């Protein structure tokens, strides 16, 4: 068997990287160990930077057709059981109007729940339409690697034969086990996340809607057990922190406080993560990404964000290079940018844990209660006494710092900043973030910085600036003084063998600046330009249409090429 | 003929005038000249002010069915024609993102489009079946006050008779010229508002689903005639500043740019404004309010806003007078508060009209250009050269500045501060304004300022600090530890005959912060206390529930209702 | 007082003459006992004759967004 | 269901497809709790597939039947793998 790209793991990281590949026209082969694709919910929180992409691919109308929308997710209830007394809520997932605000202005796209179960076939589905080949009971044994390519060795588990593959660059998306990392030799930092922690998760399907349809939230989180919505109101889980049989049902009815609406008890989990990162993503022709370099905790799902967002990084690089448009040094730009974040997120998800227990110490608790415990706690917090107004406020500043986790965190989802070579510096300083970097996020038109959102209109209907760029392809950004950069694009595009789409933005264009709100982002006059990566980062800025300026074009997209 | 109130008019502010009065059990004759509801829409602009007195009155569901949403408001396009090219647009009624988070923090209410030709009938009818005696085809000839009332005459439009009607107090609410405002002596201010001129305004209907679907506006202008949508998008109203034929079809056929779609040409009006303001309002018996009082331009929408709330500052005030309650000095705060808006709203409405030349002079254009003018400024407009760069920032420019009379002035519209006899102050200082008063609504809780929204939940389901209070009749808002208010707002109650309703916010009361956004705006600690009078207002702020704090209670009704 | 014709009652049948009428050019004066119009609900089913005339003098889609539709009526 | 000269030309006339008129529409409520959708095979089959493999089914794409033989007590099938030849 031959390829051009081996994918070890058809989660998501594989699957995005696969339907990708596939798109530009890239030969590959993903593998997957198991029957099928995910069985379990396994995450459900999409953030925007993954509807981006599912947008850019034309799978985000069908992501939404699944999905659960945001509307839906905002009410995040603490109480002591479902049909028990609420202790609070948060305005989880960014459904307070300011939140919301910040959110709708930073992107064309929305939080939604989707369960990884739905997710993943979704993705694999249009991979194999793509074009990638697509071959599950199929493990990944180990591999060679050497001057050309690499050979791996595979166990087929319908057959039991084993068989080898020759590929020119193996992708290791096989998760937080990874076998391709290891034998890599990637090294591995962070393991200090407390002791080793696993969590249960108890399927089973219910019709909660009487107490869910008043107050639609994404969890429901009970003094601790998380409520979960898999389909609202009828199909949960209950998650909570660590062999267990049918005695489940009692768990689960004590959860939802009463006994009295019909439950039926699905399959029994457990998950146990041990908080790591990889500090190098890259090894000669292996390349790592989602689980296999980044493994952590829950808290505030950027796990498969992050992992489909590291495939839409390295995917059109493995493209360029395998076509020869590229020098293989574009695949040194993956570990630069992409390595950052895998530290960045496993350290962000385990600091939102140390956020739940002040919500005890306010209830004056333990790290665990009794039950009789529990209802002295609620007592005191509903005395009549200044002592009791400074307990309910101390329990409102706890609870509300819990907020980092569960929606809070926009900065950290959005702020990607990249320096590597397939970003081309302007000269201009880091302007820093005005204010705090993981709670917002700052729009950035600096090399390194994705592009940022706003409406255009194309035939007086609104168009993401997103909507122009991408494809698969560099896009050049400009205006109607800016008319030069047309030919200069034109040059550099036929000299490189690489495409390039200019589009000048302007009055009487395809493209209208009808709201001026491009003039407004953009931080540059009229006539500059921006150029956006296939996976939309900005990675060239030109502050006009000077000769200097058109002229450092050609030196930017060779430089970026690595030619 | 005999009644405690007479009021003369029967538009928003005497229809919401009689309803309220009814409301409250206090009789009152309507009348009005004419024999229907205005037949013109005239004014559609429907603020958060007004929304909430719908809600507090129960007509709010009501006004919202018949009422076209926000969500089709937002696009204001700047046009050659409505078929032609786009010069730009802005987002109008609050349609930007952080506008509407803004919006949505500020009130449970939203901007709504419903013409006038829908609303008066509407409060007319309410009026009526609460308890008002309403009569049309009459009119105020004039009115003699002597110690006791006042005894002004009518003239009957359908029998041909003229009676006297014998009354405790006289509302004039008979518009722009208001023979009761004449009568009463009421000085005016402010008459320099340029040339009076008046505009004109031709109805008809066309079906411009095509033009308008995809960019849903409240309205598109041309350069300048306002096409302005009365229902989506079929029934409509050309608008310019200023006889006329049948011609008028063609006037029409240019401002839609294509003579394609049939159009059907309805009625035509005119409409010239003097622009002032009274001074003072009141005069012995007599109480202007509306047109009467405050007449201007239509930038804005502030006229019948302003208006109906007007009417919801006094019927409280006269309605405890007139049982009784209160002292006949309980009616000067109607002057010293409702005086200050109908003088800042004129100059506001007129201000505005100063935001438009501008965009004439970024196009290069003289106060009123020929067609060859006009089309040569287009032709700049694409001018690929940094002059042109220049010319399209400065249109921009020019264009958003014109937001302040198109939804831009939030605070304006709700950052009444109110200095009377009728609130009670607290010893603090005037905190002012972080941002522009004008442009951003800032909520305070000190006295004389509306109460702010905030969502807090009944039965699990959202319920605004609004709903808790209203209905005719002062509310005390306290926590917890304000316990004591209950019994002291009790003796208060007894003592002057006058009910007040207490709420006690918190942990497993009827009204829960289950947000905690209560504690975080409230701006005191849990066991303050807010008074809210019958129209929203505070009058009255406890900081605790000390000895002292408490004992003030009465002394502040005490102060309010002039006894 | 003079009119072409006088109309006594001003529910249902009386109001709608008088839209009728007023729609065709015709003089006419609606006059009614009581203060307002009735204060019950009273009478609750619009069948289509009826919802026929009130798009026929254009007060259809009035009516409609007043009324309860009828896929709320069944059980 | 329009027959036409062409989209944007002139109707010859419709008919009511997919028991679209009313009698039709009511005939069709009441025989089955479920109603015809249109979904394209290329939706239907991935989503199919998927929960094969996910309820318990062995699924191989790539894999082709080149013929069989019955006996007694089962068949015995050959197949040409197109992955790994
Ligand atoms: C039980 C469970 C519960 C989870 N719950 C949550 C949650 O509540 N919230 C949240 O934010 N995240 C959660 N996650 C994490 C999550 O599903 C991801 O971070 C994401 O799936 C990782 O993407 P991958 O595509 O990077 O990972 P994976 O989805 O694990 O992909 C790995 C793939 O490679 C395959 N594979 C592995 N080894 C081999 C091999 N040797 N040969 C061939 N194939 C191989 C695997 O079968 C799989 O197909 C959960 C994970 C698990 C396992
Ligand atoms: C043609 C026209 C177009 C307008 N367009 C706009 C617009 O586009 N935007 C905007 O913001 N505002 C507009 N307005 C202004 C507007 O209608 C409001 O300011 C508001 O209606 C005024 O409320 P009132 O209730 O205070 O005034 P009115 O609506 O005029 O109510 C006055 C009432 O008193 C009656 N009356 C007067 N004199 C006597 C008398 N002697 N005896 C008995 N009854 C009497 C009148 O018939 C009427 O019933 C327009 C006004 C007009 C006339």
């Amino acid at each position: 068997a031959e390829t051009d790209v081996l994918i070890v793991g058809a989660g998501p990281a594989g699957a995005m990287s696969a339907t990708l590949l596939a798109s530009l026209g890239i030969r590959s082969l993903m593998i997957n160990r198991w029957r099928s694709t995910s069985p379990g919910p396994r995450s459900h929180i999409i953030n925007q930077r993954t509807m981006e992409i599912l947008r850019d691919i034309g799978l985000e109308e069908s992501a939404k057709s699944l999905a659960v929308p945001k509307e839906y997710m905002g009410e995040h209830v603490y109480a002591t059981s479902l049909a028990g007394e609420e202790f609070g809520r948060i305005p989880a997932w960014a459904s307070h109007p300011q939140a919301h605000a910040e959110h709708e202005l930073a992107s064309p796209s929305r939080y939604c729940d989707l369960p990884q179960l739905y997710f993943e076939p979704m993705v694999v589905s249009e991979a194999a339409l793509r074009g990638a080949d697509v071959r599950f009971l199929t493990e990944y044994l180990g591999h060679v690697e050497d001057q050309d390519g690499v050979t791996a060795r595979l166990l087929d588990h319908v057959s039991g034969a084993e068989y080898e593959v020759r590929a020119k660059y193996i992708i290791g998306a096989d998760g937080a086990h990874s076998l391709v990392a290891q034998n890599a030799g990637l090294p591995f930092e962070g393991q200090m996340g407390i002791g080793d922690s696993g969590s249960i998760n108890i399927e089973f399907s219910a019709d909660l809607s009487s107490l869910c349809e008043h107050r639609k939230g994404d969890m429901y989180w009970m003094f601790v057990a998380a409520l979960q919505m898999i389909r609202p109101w009828n199909k949960w889980i209950c998650v909570w922190g660590y062999i267990t049989k049918e005695e489940a049902k009692k768990i689960i009815h004590e959860i939802i406080g009463t006994d009295e609406i019909p439950v039926e008890v699905g399959p029994i989990s457990t998950w146990t993560i041990n908080q790591q990162y990889a500090v190098r993503n890259t090894s000669g022709r292996v390349f790592c990404m989602g689980d296999a370099v980044h493994r952590h905790t829950p808290m505030g799902g950027l796990g498969l964000n992050t992992s489909v967002q590291d495939a839409y990084n390295l995917a059109w690089k493995l493209a360029l290079v395998l076509k020869g448009t590229a020098a293989p040094t574009l695949l040194d730009s993956y570990d630069a940018e992409r390595s950052p974040v895998a530290k960045q997120i496993v350290e962000r998800a385990f600091k939102s844990l140390s956020t739940f227990p002040p919500v005890f110490e306010a209830l004056s608790l333990p790290p665990a209660p009794t039950e009789s415990e529990m209802a002295e706690a609620l007592v005191r917090l509903k005395d009549a006494s200044e002592e009791g107004a400074k307990r309910r406020a101390a329990l409102r500043k706890a609870m509300d710092a819990t907020i980092i986790g569960l929606g809070g965190g926009h900065g950290v989802e959005l702020n990607q900043r990249y320096v590597s070579r397939a970003v081309f510096p302007d000269g201009t300083p880091d302007p820093g973030f005005v204010r705090d970097q993981e709670f917002f996020y700052q729009a950035s038109t600096r090399p390194g910085a994705h592009l940022p959102h706003v409406w255009l209109t194309e035939n007086q209907r609104r168009i993401s600036t997103l909507d122009l760029c991408g494809k698969g392809r560099f896009t050049l950004l400009t205006g109607l003084s800016g008319a030069a950069w047309k030919h200069e694009a034109e040059q550099v595009s036929q000299s490189l063998g690489i495409e390039l789409k200019v589009c000048v933005i302007g009055p009487g264009q395809e493209f209208v600046d009808t709201y001026g709100e491009y003039a407004k982002i953009s931080e540059i006059g009229e006539s500059g330009a921006l150029l956006v990566r296939p996976d939309m980062f900005i990675a060239f800025r030109a502050k006009d249409a000077s000769r200097e300026g058109l002229e450092q074009l050609n030196v930017a997209v060779k430089s970026i090429l690595g030619r």
